[PDB]
């Protein structure tokens, strides 16, 4: 909430009384409206008496200011004397700066509860207009900092005892003469509620093309629970501000229009601001109302998916939801030959004296020893697919010496491809096609086997492959037809077990296989539009991207979901690389990255920070509740940043919770990273308390802070640059009430520099 006086000659607001301020003069103290040079100002003439203006605040407003902070901004020039007192008192305490011209004619400041004056300006500048700012940060030991034309003058100013209760400006002394002219006074109370608990899971973005336009999101939760609870209906809600996040329009339910029979929960609103179109595109998860991500109750035959809505900033209009599920929710049979091998084989009756064809639609997720094989009673043909050290897609053929690089561009490397073997009876050789393109011809090797086989073939070579289709054809008839894309999404009365469908399973060591994915979910926070991708091969400026949560069957991980055409069509990247170990029980010990946020670094690399849910220890190594990852190819693939986990955020909470990360760019061209998360109470303990703000000035190698932003409850949060000097924060607080902070980043960062 903002309380202000703005000097203007406009007869409709041409004095402080007309703007709700109370006159508080004594004796010969007075004031008058002046028009020095086109710029109106209120001239406070505190000669022979006091001359000030006051604004009263309620008990609640004072309490809010104490919990969530406040800031006071004055534009004034001092003409003469002293006791120029612009300050805030809450009934028990005040921070009182006292501004004056000293006996040398210089502009100086003192603070009650402190000895000493500081010279702010000398010479002609002493009596010119300046911007004076007081910023109060909450906490158990809260303090204020004072800035002069944007520069930190005094930090850690302790509030002092006062029974006064008001916002005050002018000359607050009967005895001490003081004259000053005021253009503007602003007092802002931080932390206004924008979405009420038990609604949850906030996110926020701002428009750079139309300054002042801010759009925030949350889950409307009827019944107050996570998605997936029968007879309860969650929707996505949004509000827009057009004055920089001060006032907000009517809460709008985005999804009820596609929830007309109460069958769904929607969750995890993930907005992206696109400056090229000046739009906000927000993606969110759909769940059946009675099954979702928690407890892995969601299954691939259920209507989990992802939808998006578009906000046109110029017109203020919302575009109806659009389903992108088929583009981003993979349906496949997945074989993870991690620490083992798993193959499926069936005997066939191929005639090697007739042509035959096989089609396999296969994605290589990682590793090697991933095979598709046909033997026709005379010869055996096996294609082994792998990802090499540099991230290329490689085929090796039996009986052929040299490997074939099928693709080196990382996006295409991890995509599905259409493999076709065309056997020619005439030539007694087989031609390999990939995505319609003739690759090579080879004779395979002599064999009396007659079968088709696929999977991961070696217990000593890790590999994961996903299969959508395996077909074998001869004389126009499909001898074998396995459609995992189809089967993955059928209800459970449909037979899907390969071993009950005429295949033989051959397994060694430990493996995991499944029809998936069970669900995809954009996750909590905002996404980004890329602008520094010039030197990132395969990538493109204007890419829309967010780090989504994918549940394959029982394990969570994160992958990029992105669009290179403004959001019309979407693609998915690879999941985060994570360590694994098989426990004695043939149960998988690994990590589950979930709620994630990313930012584009100066060089076009992407930095990702992820919540690590459930188990955090793999092979005796504790990865903490948070882990950072780096992408060098525009978000297609990632690497785990060793020793860059919760440890880099000093005094961060030790409990799992969603965080936020974002870029901040100053008007002089410089930039740095901001990050928000609860500190816990006390800081560094497990608790959704006391939101902290961390800074990185070296592209995410180290973090400074935290600066405490909130006193009390603090859970999920999201931070975004509002303008050249401020960032806007939305944060869950008491009873999950979601509150707005508008933070003077360029002022606050000075608390972290040399003193
Ligand atoms: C999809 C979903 O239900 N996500 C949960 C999330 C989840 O339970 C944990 O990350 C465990 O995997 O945590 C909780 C949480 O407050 O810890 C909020 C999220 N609620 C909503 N996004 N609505
Ligand atoms: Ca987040
Ligand atoms: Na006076
Ligand atoms: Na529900």
């Amino acid at each position: 909430a903002l309380f202000d006086y703005n000097a203007t000659g406009d007869t409709e607001f041409d004095s402080p009384a007309k703007q709700g301020w109370m006159q508080d003069n004594t004796n010969n103290g007075s004031g008058v409206l002046t028009n020095a040079d086109g710029m109106p100002a209120w001239l406070v003439q505190g000669i022979g008496g006091r001359a000030q203006w006051t604004y009263s605040l309620s008990t609640n407003q004072h309490a809010q200011a104490s919990s969530f902070g406040w800031r006071m901004t004055t534009e004034m020039k001092v003409l003469s004397g002293g006791m120029i007192t612009n300050y805030y008192a809450n009934g028990t305490q005040r921070v009182l700066p006292i501004i004056s011209l000293d006996s040398s004619g210089n502009l100086v400041v003192e603070f009650e509860g402190q000895t000493g004056r500081t010279v702010l300006a000398t010479g002609t500048a002493a009596t010119e207009y300046h911007k004076f700012e007081l910023v109060f940060l909450p906490g158990s030991n809260p303090s204020a900092s004072f800035y002069f034309d944007g520069k930190l003058i005094r930090d850690n100013i302790q509030p002092t005892a006062s029974k006064q209760n008001m916002i005050v400006w002018g000359n607050g002394s009967s005895n001490t003469d003081g004259v000053a002219a005021y253009r503007d006074i602003k007092f802002e109370i931080q932390g206004d509620v924008i979405f009420r608990g038990p609604d949850r899971i906030p996110s926020i973005v701002a428009s750079s093309v139309t300054p002042g336009v801010v759009t925030a999101f949350a889950e409307k939760r009827v019944g107050g629970g996570d998605p997936g609870a029968l007879s309860n209906t969650n929707d996505i809600i949004t509000r827009t501000s057009r004055d920089g996040g001060i006032t907000w329009d009517t809460e709008l339910n985005l999804t009820e229009q596609i929830n007309v029979s109460d069958e769904f929960d929607f969750s995890d609103p993930r907005p992206i601001y696109d400056p090229s179109s000046n739009t906000v595109l927000v993606s969110y998860a759909r769940w059946p109302t009675d099954a979702a991500q928690n407890g892995d109750r969601i299954k691939p035959w259920m209507p989990n998916g992802i939808f998006y809505s578009v906000y046109d900033v110029a017109s203020g209009n919302w575009q109806a939801p659009i389903d992108v599920t088929d583009q981003v929710k993979e349906r496949s049979f997945q074989i993870a030959g991690w620490g083992g091998s798993e193959l499926y084989r069936r005997n066939t009756s191929l005639n090697s004296q007739q042509d035959w064809q096989s089609n396999a639609k296969i994605r290589i997720v990682d590793g090697a020893a991933n095979q598709i094989q046909v033997a026709d009673g005379s010869r055996k043909y096996v294609v082994t697919l792998s990802i090499d050290e540099s991230g290329g897609l490689v085929a090796n053929l039996n009986g052929v010496s040299a490997p074939i690089i099928l693709q080196s561009e990382h996006a295409k490397v991890h995509s599905f491809h259409d493999y076709e073997l065309q056997y020619s009876a005439l030539n007694h050789t087989t031609t390999l096609f990939v995505d319609g393109q003739q690759i090579t011809t080879w004779a395979g090797e002599v064999s009396q086997e007659n079968n088709i086989q696929f999977g991961n073939a070696d217990a000593q070579i890790d590999g994961r492959l996903h299969v959508q289709k395996i077909v074998l054809t001869q004389q126009g008839h499909n001898l074998v037809e396995f459609d995992a894309f189809y089967l993955a999404q059928q209800t459970p009365e449909v037979e899907k077990d390969l071993e009950k469908l005429g295949w033989t399973k051959i397994k060694t060591g430990n493996t995991m296989s499944l029809y998936g994915n069970a669900s995809v979910n954009p996750g909590p926070g905002h996404g980004i539009t890329l602008t520094r991708q010039q030197n990132i091969s395969g990538s493109q400026n204007g890419r829309l991207i967010y780090p989504a949560i994918v549940l394959d069957r029982f394990f969570l991980n994160v992958m990029s979901i992105y669009s290179d055409d403004g959001g019309s069509n979407w693609q998915t990247g690879s999941t985060l690389p994570i360590p694994f170990r098989w426990k004695s029980s043939s149960i998988l010990e690994t990590l589950e990255p979930s709620e994630a946020d990313m930012v584009e670094l100066q060089n076009g690399d992407l930095l990702l920070t992820a919540r690590l849910d459930f188990n955090q220890i793999v092979n005796g190594v504790n990865y903490s509740p948070r882990q950072q990852f780096l992408s060098k190819d525009g978000g297609i693939t990632w690497s785990l940043l060793e020793a860059n986990n919760a440890n880099v955020f000093s005094n961060i909470s030790t409990g799992t919770v969603d965080a936020s990360i974002t870029r901040f760019e100053q008007s002089d061209g410089s930039h740095f990273l901001l990050f928000t998360n609860p500190q816990g109470n006390p800081a560094g303990t497990n608790g959704r308390q006391n939101l902290g703000l961390w800074f990185s000035f070296d592209e995410g190698v180290t973090w400074k802070g935290p600066i405490q932003l909130v006193n009390g409850a603090s859970a999920y949060s999201d931070i975004y640059q509002l303008d050249s000097e401020n960032a806007i924060v939305i944060v869950e607080t008491d009873n999950s009430n979601m509150r707005i902070l508008r933070m003077p980043i360029t002022l606050l960062k000075q608390k972290l520099t040399l003193s």
